[PDB]
């Protein structure tokens, strides 16, 4: 729903993330949003705008709401939920932060349950990792971004399964391999995936089998469920369910 842009107030930067510019601003002075300026040529707009219609039916307390779209204007804007912490491989990376992994756990707990919530709609990220993550003010973990690599116009290698890598084999297996990385880059305290290599050598060990080491922070129990993650079958990757109900397991 076309929200009018005389609505919006603009008051702080928070920088650049896909498609460009986000500041933070209130919607009447009343609510806390965050506006996200869509560069030209960045982005396929129609298929966008009409997807946009189904991803403001979606609703889940981890998953970052649609306020609407300004699309009657060079360049539209996209009205969101605001973030406070912004991207979550930035809050990891704040050392300062001396997480306890019982928080690094409710982080996966979190994501997991946005995931579950996607996969029921059968609603696939497509693009599932820590930098479409967002934090807000209580340090609540929320999944963003979901199918916008459909509409984009630097591959996440990191992320894809094998079968992605090889043949371009996308589906729930694919969130759930994406989901282990995710894991794992929650663990690692904000770690680039596969560092020492380049996205070529990175996407071919994956092929042939290398997987993430554990994490030193993350117990047996953890690194089980991080390491369901990534079978070469995609048909024996758990659920989003299945994980879920194993990270409540271990939460205990
Ligand atoms: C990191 N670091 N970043 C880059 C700077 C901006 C920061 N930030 N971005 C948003 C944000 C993210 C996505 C938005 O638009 C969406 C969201 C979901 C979706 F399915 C589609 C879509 F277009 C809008 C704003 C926020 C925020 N929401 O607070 C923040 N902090 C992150």
């Amino acid at each position: 729903w076309e929200i009018d842009p005389k609505d919006l107030t603009f008051l702080k930067e928070l920088g650049t993330g896909q498609f460009g510019v986000v500041k933070y601003g209130k919607w009447r002075g009343q609510y806390d949003v965050a506006i996200k300026m869509i560069r030209e040529g960045s982005m396929s707009e129609d298929e966008f705008i009409e997807e946009a219609k189904v991803m403001m039916n979606l609703s889940h307390e981890k998953l970052v709401q649609l306020y609407g779209v300004c699309t009657k204007q060079r360049p539209i804007f996209i009205i969101t939920e605001y973030m406070a912490n912004g991207c979550l491989l930035n809050y990891l990376r704040e050392m300062r932060h001396r997480f306890q992994t019982q928080q690094l756990l409710e982080m996966c707990k979190d994501v997991c349950e946005a995931m579950e919530y996607l996969e029921s709609k059968q609603f696939l990220h497509r693009d599932l990792a820590a930098r479409n993550c967002l934090v807000n003010d209580q340090g609540v973990v929320k999944v963003s971004d979901f199918g916008l690599s459909r509409y984009v116009l630097k591959f996440p290698v990191r992320w894809s399964p094998p079968e992605v890598l090889m043949y371009s084999k996308f589906s729930s297996k694919s969130d759930i391999w994406a989901f282990g990385v995710l894991m794992w880059e929650i663990y690692s305290l904000g770690k680039m995936p596969y560092e020492r290599f380049t996205n070529s050598e990175a996407a071919e060990h994956i092929a042939q089998g290398l997987r993430l080491y554990r994490p030193h922070l993350a117990s047996e129990r953890v690194y089980t469920i991080m390491y369901s993650c990534w079978h070469e079958k995609a048909d024996e990757r758990p659920s989003f369910k299945i994980l879920l109900s194993n990270i409540l397991d271990v939460m205990d």
